[PDB]
């Protein structure tokens, strides 16, 4: 295995190093506004060395943005695809590329058989080519790598089944900045090439000057280069026709033949296209070939890519004709005029890349190596697209909840083969497709119109219900004596209980377990653990009495804690935000211990008085002018006091101190150790009163953030043996710090209300001497080093925080893990900050046509890990990556893949069993079974189950941490007949494995395996 820590890769371009050296000056470069006046030697091309030009027609189709998926399908996309089928069928030399399989599958299934056959023929013959082949073209900033792989697999599995093709070239022309997670997944999924477009204009200029726009993009930790994927970065400001023929848009716009009047389009540079004729073709060709030869100067081979397309293009039959016939007249002239030394034709993306690599093999070019990412994007001036790292945060959090429910539903149901009447495959395909659709670069990004956001939300709610159905049918089957199991596939044997989604204060969605001597004395509950190691975690349920005790199924008592159910109210009469306790519902909390990829059953039983193994939390309400807070049968009376500082410690864990405003002020790791300053603070950013305004995409603050004025907030302290917490009602945020014996959990119930033109940020202030360095993750997969640059504006220093961020010095590290993607930064040494929500009244001129005024309450979740790192083996100061410690990684897993909780619905569960998975191997802590999916339906004689195995890399800090078992996924199901290593989409077999054993993977590697069972 390669060492991902100690060997700094030697690459030609390392983006952090490039950023440190670049000046980012925004000067007027002439017609290429953000470049320079390109010059070329006319003698470079001649009869023995011609410029080969591939004009690649395309149409950018968004699966929701200004209209919903279905509205665009009906108004635009079905017509584009119907006319592409007709025009390509009738014009053999015409070509077209297509990226979004969600739309193509919607179209293809509605075609009659004759047309399905014509479509398969134009694909098989190379006229219509799929590029990437994912369900969508995903956002690359906020998306989790597991969901980028899920959507890629959904689209490619459909293409293999119906079209018999698997794309090996990727096309990503619209995500707002680009992540190395894409080549990581694509290279492990059979790809050979990829193309990107939205990168900072200063980066395009710098790389163009060195002819480094084509490069072998490897991961930041890859010393050998085996992760490398050839990448083509487009050079100009847009993928539209005016910015794809060459450097001068006033000229290129004349070659977009849809802009002459009858289509309602024109050229803003004021020179319209003119129909090509025999009297003007020489002058028009002279202008176009000049643009092409200028573009060619920015690249190393004699093969040139010229995209020809824009948003929802190629819709009307007359548009297909006007573009095709005019370009055909230009090609016939150009190709017959030797003095141009050009051979131009319509082509596909794969044809371009195959010709580039033929040139490379002929020794005509060598390409530079590159590592790093392409965030944060700016398309012009100081307009940095860091706002969408936070926009519509409710849905960003929903993404992560659904991510986990899809994994858990696919894994729980994979253990058995199911009859078709159970509708398991149907519900899982619906859930995978709605979560996949939301990965779109106007979905999770929060950049769609309000009614489109509602459509994505409704689709995801249906997907969550589908996952719940599959999960509860699977738990009932896995834990019921076989000869007793009698399923009704439409019945709810269990209901899921989720404590953090939508969350307390967001929706009252949880069911109370109703017990009583005259109705039901006890209730079975079941926990699932999707991770491949034994895991303990506190779990809580609402119960109708405080006198409840817990047992495992062998009837062994389990220690439990009961606390009140507290809800916060914005009291419009007293004008204060304060908590109310329930006098008939209570929370019971206990530690569940669950096998690897397994289930564990417990029983909750009511008694007439305080049970021996259940304790009760104390509660203290700090505020001036308190009023009583009765709690029904709860056995401990609420105490009151004036605001004051307080300290809490649960178990042997850290001791946390809080200010009189209920905000953390210090963390003391052990009895002996020091009280380290760690202060939470809430601040607000505003919007500029003149100049450009922040909107869904852009973050354009009117200077550094200002502190939220807190007043004298109400603080609630709950102290228990198993769990303690401090909660405070601040303006727009109920902020909660929860302690269970390890790193605290932070929950913010964020309701920005009607505060227009405001972005609320949560900042941590420490005295850690981090300087200008901080680390943020990319897609939940890797941590990359960031350097704050005072030569760039504040918004350029904001990066996506898809799952975590940290700062450190020689001795101390503070890591904040997140349960949802948000934007953040470290704007000064010792600080971390992360945006909570943003409400903007203005549109930011990128096409959305509205501000962001549809905010709703969201419960954000986090874990805060302060650690000593002086003993850790860390990368050298020149390495571009960082790595988590064991405790930080486990804290991230506690947020993203918590235990699932099921409450048995009926009064009695006949045939109930206590555990499932006790014999499953408990794998080393850095290994995860990211995906477990049965790939065959019940009628297949040979069953197949696919697994994606991911190993992260954790720092070595001196903990012996030992005894774990080897995990061989190919032997998790019995009767194994074959084990194969496959691409990550499961679509191609790469290796037949000896002994039917699937090896574990190396740190930072991901592999897929498929086991076959007789
Ligand atoms: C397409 O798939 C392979 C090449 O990928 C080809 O040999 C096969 O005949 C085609 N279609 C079928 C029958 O799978
Ligand atoms: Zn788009």
């Amino acid at each position: 295995c390669q060492d991902v820590v100690q060997d700094v890769p030697n690459v030609d371009v390392q983006m952090l190093e490039l950023y440190d050296r670049m000046s980012f000056k925004d000067i007027d470069g002439g017609v290429w506004k953000q470049g320079w006046n390109i010059k070329y030697d006319p003698l470079k091309y001649n009869a023995h060395h011609k410029l080969k030009v591939f004009v690649v027609p395309h149409s950018h189709n968004d699966p929701g943005w200004i209209q919903t998926f279905e509205e665009y399908y009906q108004h635009d996309t079905k017509h584009i695809l119907s006319n592409a089928l007709r025009h390509l069928h009738d014009n053999p030399e015409m070509k077209f590329i297509w990226a979004e399989i969600s739309y193509f599958a919607r179209f293809y299934h509605d075609l009659g058989e004759n047309k399905k056959l014509q479509m398969k023929s134009i694909v098989k013959n190379g006229q219509l080519e799929f590029v990437t082949g994912g369900w969508v073209m995903p956002d690359e900033a906020n998306s989790h790598w597991r969901n980028v792989l899920l959507q890629l697999t959904e689209g490619q599995t459909w293409l293999k089944q119906f079209m018999n093709v698997t794309p090996t070239a990727s096309w990503a022309i619209d995500p707002f900045g680009h992540s190395p997670t894409m080549p990581y997944i694509l290279q492990k999924s059979g790809f050979k090439n990829m193309l990107i477009q939205r990168t900072h204009y200063s980066v395009k200029k710098e790389l163009a000057q060195q002819r480094q726009l084509e490069f072998l993009w490897r991961q930041i930790w890859d010393n050998k280069g085996d992760t490398a994927l050839f990448t083509h970065m487009m050079p100009f400001y847009s993928y539209d026709i005016p910015h794809t023929c060459g450097p001068d848009p006033k000229v290129c716009c004349q070659f977009d033949f849809k802009r002459m009047g009858s289509f309602g389009l024109s050229c803003p540079w004021k020179v319209p296209p003119r129909t090509i004729s025999d009297q003007n073709v020489a002058a028009r060709s002279d202008l176009l070939v000049d643009q092409w030869k200028k573009k060619a100067e920015l690249y190393r081979t004699n093969v040139l890519l010229i995209p020809l397309g824009d948003n929802f293009r190629f819709k009307q039959n007359t548009e297909w004709d006007v573009q095709r016939v005019n370009y055909e007249r230009l090609f016939e002239h150009i190709n017959s005029q030797a003095h141009f030394n050009v051979q131009a034709q319509f082509g596909t993306l794969q044809e371009y890349f195959d010709a580039v690599h033929q040139a490379e093999r002929a020794g005509q070019a060598e390409f530079p190596t590159l590592s790093g990412d392409f965030f944060t994007y700016a398309d012009r001036s100081d307009n940095y697209w860091s706002g969408y790292y936070t926009s519509r945060p409710y849905h960003k959090r929903m993404d992560r909840v659904l991510m986990h429910y899809v994994r858990a539903a696919e894994m729980l149901s994979a253990w058995h083969s199911w009859d078709g009447m159970a509708r398991i495959e149907e519900r899982l395909e619906q859930a995978r497709r709605e979560l996949s659709l939301f990965q779109h670069h106007d979905g999770i990004t929060g950049t769609a119109k309000t009614h489109v956001v509602v459509d994505y939300e409704q689709r995801m709610q249906e997907a969550l219900k589908a996952c719940q159905m599959v999960m509860q049918q699977s738990v009932y089957r896995l834990l019921t004596k076989p000869s007793i199991y009698s399923p009704d596939f439409s019945f709810s044997y269990f209901t899921l209980d989720d404590s953090r989604w939508p969350g307390s204060g967001v929706e009252d969605s949880r069911t109370t377990i109703i017990l009583g001597e005259d109705i039901l004395p006890s209730k079975h509950v079941v926990m699932h653990n999707t991770l491949p190691h034994w895991r303990e975690q506190l779990v809580d349920f609402y119960v109708s009495s405080p006198f409840v005790s817990v047992t495992d199924l062998a009837n062994n008592p389990v220690e439990a804690q009961v606390s009140p159910v507290w809800s916060w109210h914005h009291d419009t009469l007293t004008k204060t935000i304060h908590p109310q306790g329930s006098t008939t519902k209570y929370r019971i909390i206990f530690k569940a211990r669950v096998p690897p990829m397994g289930l564990a059953t417990y029983v909750l039983t009511i008694s007439d008085s305080k049970p021996e193994h259940t304790s009760y939390a104390s509660n203290l309400l700090l505020r001036k002018n308190p009023t009583s807070l009765p709690l029904g049968q709860y056995p401990e009376d609420v105490k009151f006091g004036d605001p004051r500082e307080i300290s809490l410690r649960v178990g042997n864990g850290p001791t946390l101190a809080f200010s009189e405003q209920g905000l953390l002020k210090s963390i003391q790791l052990t009895q002996d150790s020091p009280h380290v300053p760690v202060h939470f603070k809430f601040l607000k950013y505003g919007v500029r009163s003149h100049g450009d305004r922040s909107g869904a995409y852009l973050f354009l603050p009117n200077g550094p953030a200002s502190p939220v004025e807190l007043g004298q907030p109400v603080v609630l302290v709950t102290k228990g043996k198993l769990e303690s917490s401090v909660s405070v009602g601040l303006p727009s945020v109920v902020h909660q710090t929860i302690m269970r014996g390890g790193a605290p959990e932070i929950r913010n119930l964020v309701d920005i209300g009607s505060l227009d033109n405001t972005e609320i940020v949560m900042r941590l202030e420490t005295h850690i001497d981090s300087g200008d360095i901080f680390y943020t993750d990319l897609n939940g997969l890797q941590f990359i080093k960031r350097r704050r640059l005072d030569k760039l504006p504040l918004q350029a220093n904001y990066y996506p925080i898809p799952s975590g961020m940290f700062i450190e010095d020689a001795n101390t590290r503070l890591t904040l893990l997140t349960g949802q993607p948000l934007g953040g930064s470290s704007l000064a040494s010792g600080e971390l900050e992360i945006m909570q929500d943003r409400r903007l009244a203005s549109d930011d001129e990128r096409g959305l046509g509205q501000g962001v005024l549809d905010n709703k309450p969201v419960l954000h979740i986090y874990r805060l890990v302060l650690e000593k790192v002086n003993n850790c083996v860390r990368p050298s100061k020149l390495h571009p990556a960082g790595y988590l410690t064991s405790a930080a990684h486990k804290a991230s897993q506690s947020l993203l893949d918590p235990l699932d909780k099921f409450i048995f619905a009926e009064n009695e569960w006949i045939g109930a069993q206590g555990q499932f998975g006790g014999d499953h191997p408990s794998a080393r802590e850095d290994l995860d079974v990211s995906v477990m999916r049965r790939l065959t339906k019940s009628s297949a004689k040979t069953q197949r189950v696919g697994y994606v195995l991911h190993r992260t890399n954790l720092m070595q800090c001196g903990t012996p941490e030992e005894h774990t078992q080897k995990l061989d996924v190919c032997h998790l199901l019995p009767n194994v007949a074959r084990c194969e290593r496959t691409t990550l989409t499961f679509l191609q077999n790469l290796e037949h494995l000896d002994g039917m054993v699937a090896p574990e993977v190396c740190p930072m590697e991901t592999a897929a395996y498929v086991s076959s069972h007789s």
